[PDB]
C-alpha cells in the first residue's frame, strides 16, 4: 500500500502539558484541543493530555466529541453557543461557556438556574482591541455585574492578538485587561496562550489555555522548539516511491520549474497536496532523510512530491520525513509562508493516523 | 450548532462531464477522483459521474473505496502498485495497473495469467521530460513489445507537465508520444488532462483523464470557469457570529481550522447573497473578519467562502497558489451536506 503517515507521539504531548506546569506553576490549564486537537486528533491526544484541568474547544460538537469518548473533564466552549437549543446541552453535559455578546448573554440568563446549579463558571470575553470576539470596556462591567447579582460565577477572560512578537498593542491590551480584573475583583480571570505562558507569567493569574506549546511546535516567529524545550509530537512521513538519474539542463515536476544545472539522482515521494503537504513555497524547503536534508524540487502534484538525493544513499521504500523532530514543522511553514499551525490543521484524511 | 457547510452540487458534476464529452468526442473517459474525489468527496461525486468509462485513483485503498461505494466501473490506479502484495487484491478487484519502473514490471509478470485473464489492461507510463514517473525511451519500446509478447494489452500513458501554458516541452512530450505510439501500434493510448482536453483535441486517443474540470475549476491560471464554460461543484460557506461597529465588520465562523486558508498575498473576498465583500486582518483557526459596511446582514446570515460568486480559483489566486489545492486541504470540521 501506498505510505503517506501520521504520528502522534503520547510522551512528547505529555512532557510539553508538564512545561505548562513548569512555567504556571499556580494556575489551572485549559488545554486547548480545538480543530480535532491542532489536527493531531482528539482520541490520541485526550488521554496524553488528561492531567489538563479543562480542555478548550471551539464549538458544542467538539465538546460533544470529548465526552462522547469518554472524558469527563471540565470543557469550556472558547466561542460559547452559536444558538439557543445549544444551551441545554451544555449545561447537561457541564460545558462552560464563553459568552461574547449580548445575543448570548440573553440565552445564558434566560437558562440561569440550571446553569448555576450545574456549578458552571461563565466565561466573559473582553474585547480589549483585537475586535474579533468580545464586550468592549465599559459594557464588560455592567455584564459582569449583572451576571454576579444573579448568581454566576465569572471568568474574565482575554485572548492576546500579538503575544506572539513585540508589539504595542500588547501593552495596551494588558493594562485594560488589569483595568477590568481591578475593576471587577473579586473575580477569576484568564488571558495567556503560549505565547504570553512564556512571556508573561504575571499574567497566569486562575487558568492558563495553551495550545500550539503542547503539540511541540513554536508560538514565536524566532523561537525554535528546541530553545523552548518542547518536544514536536507530529512525525508526517512518506516513502520513496520512483528514482530518476537526469541531466544537466533537464526540468522537473509540473511547471518545469525546476532546472538541472548538474547531473542528479531525483527521488520521488508519495506525498503531495492531498495529503495535505503543502504546495505553493516562497524559499526553499527540504525533507529528511537518514539522517540528511534534501531539497524539495520542482513543484508540489497532489499526489506526489520530487525531492534531490544526489548526496544521499537512498532506495525504492525509504522512509522520508516531512516535518517531526528532524525537519520542524515550523520550518516548512515559514517556507510556505505561513505559521505551523496551520500546517499541522490542513492534513486530509488520505494518511493513515498512527499513536505512538 | 456552530456552522459551517460544504455542498456539493451532483448537476454541476453532470454537466462539466459532459463538457468532456463535447470536447473530447469519441474518448473514453478517466474520471479523476483521487485524493477523495479532489476534496469533494468520492460518496456524493461518484454518483453523479456515474456516466464514466472508468475512475483514475492515486493507489489501491482509493479504488477498495469506490467498490465498497458500490461502483463496478474500471478503475485504473494511476501510480500503479506500491508493493507487491497489492497485485492480488488489484486483480481481484478488477483494478488495471498503472507501470512505471522495472519494480512494477517484475511484479506484473509475475502475476500475468490471473491478470490477463480477468481482462486488465496495463497502463504503461512513458517518462517524457515531465521527470516524475515513467520509462523512458527507447526503454519503454521494450517493455511494450515484451507485454504484448505475453498477451497483455496495453495502453501508452503519459502526463503533460505544462499543458496549462504555451510551452516547448509540450511538443518534446508529444512528439516522443506519437514516436512511440507508432513504434509499438497498433496501442490503445492516454495523455489528456484537463487542460490537453481543452485544447488538444488530436491528442484524444482512447482514453481522457479530466480531472481539476470535473470540479468546476480551472486548469489554467489565466482563464475561468466562466470562459471555460463549467460549472463550480463545491460550495463552501459559513455564518456571521457577532457584528462590530469600529466600519461594520462581521465575525464569520470559519478559519484554517476548517481548511480556510491563511497566508494572502492580496486583498481576498466572500461573497453575500452574491456581493463580494473583502475579508479584513486575519484569519485564525476558527474565525475570519469581513467589512460589511455596505451590505445589509444579520447574525446567522450565511456567507460563501467559495462557490459561483466567490470563484475558488480567485480565492486561490489570492492565498498565492492554485484551485486544486484549496478543494484538497479542508478539515473533517465542516459538515458535508
Amino acid at each position: 500500500m501506498r505510505q503517506a503517515t501520521v504520528y502522534i507521539d503520547r510522551q512528547a504531548l505529555q512532557y510539553n502539558l508538564n512545561r505548562v506546569k513548569q512555567l504556571a506553576a499556580n494556575s489551572k490549564i485549559v488545554s486547548m484541543v480545538k480543530a480535532n486537537a491542532y489536527g493531531h486528533g482528539v482520541k490520541d491526544c485526550l488521554a496524553a493530555l488528561n492531567a489538563s484541568d479543562a480542555f478548550g474547544v471551539a464549538c458544542l460538537q467538539e465538546g460533544l466529541e470529548i465526552r462522547e469518548l469518554g472524558f469527563e473533564q471540565p470543557v469550556t466552549l472558547i466561542e460559547g453557543v452559536f444558538s439557543e437549543d445549544e444551551m441545554p446541552v451544555a449545561i447537561e453535559q457541564k460545558f462552560e461557556c464563553v459568552i461574547h455578546h449580548q445575543q448570548q448573554f440573553e440565552w445564558l440568563i434566560k437558562h440561569k438556574q440550571a446553569y448555576i446549579a450545574q456549578g458552571l463558571k461563565v466565561w466573559v470575553k473582553l474585547n480589549s482591541g483585537m475586535n474579533r470576539l468580545g464586550f468592549k470596556d465599559p459594557e464588560i462591567i455592567e455584564v459582569i455585574k449583572t451576571l454576579k447579582s444573579e448568581g454566576f460565577t465569572c471568568v474574565l477572560a482575554m485572548h492576546f492578538a500579538n503575544a506572539d512578537v513585540d508589539h504595542p498593542l500588547n501593552e495596551q491590551q494588558k493594562q485594560q485587561f488589569l483595568h477590568i480584573k481591578e475593576t471587577c475583583d473579586p473575580i477569576l480571570a484568564s488571558c495567556c496562550n503560549s505565547a504570553a505562558i512564556f512571556k508573561w507569567p504575571e499574567l497566569n493569574f486562575d487558568y492558563v489555555r495553551p495550545g500550539i506549546m503542547l503539540y511541540g511546535a513554536s508560538p514565536f516567529a524566532d523561537k525554535t522548539v528546541h530553545d523552548l524545550d518542547l518536544k514536536p509530537v507530529m512525525t508526517f512521513t512518506a516513502e520513496i516511491i520512483a528514482l530518476n538519474h537526469i541531466e544537466a539542463g533537464e526540468h522537473v515536476g509540473y511547471g518545469s520549474t525546476f532546472c538541472a544545472q548538474q547531473a542528479m539522482d531525483i527521488a520521488i515521494v508519495s506525498i503531495g497536496y492531498g495529503d495535505g503537504y503543502p504546495r505553493a513555497y516562497v524559499k526553499q524547503n527540504f525533507v529528511a532523510i537518514d539522517g540528511k536534508l534534501c531539497p524539495v524540487v520542482g513543484r508540489v502534484s497532489m499526489d506526489m512530491i520530487a525531492i534531490d538525493v544526489t548526496n544521499t544513499q537512498v532506495k525504492l521504500g525509504t522512509q522520508v520525513e516531512l516535518w517531526g523532530n528532524h525537519r520542524l514543522v515550523d520550518d516548512v511553514a515559514e517556507a510556505n509562508g505561513t505559521i505551523g499551525y496551520e500546517l499541522l490543521c490542513r492534513l486530509s484524511s488520505r494518511p493513515v493516523r498512527q499513536g505512538t
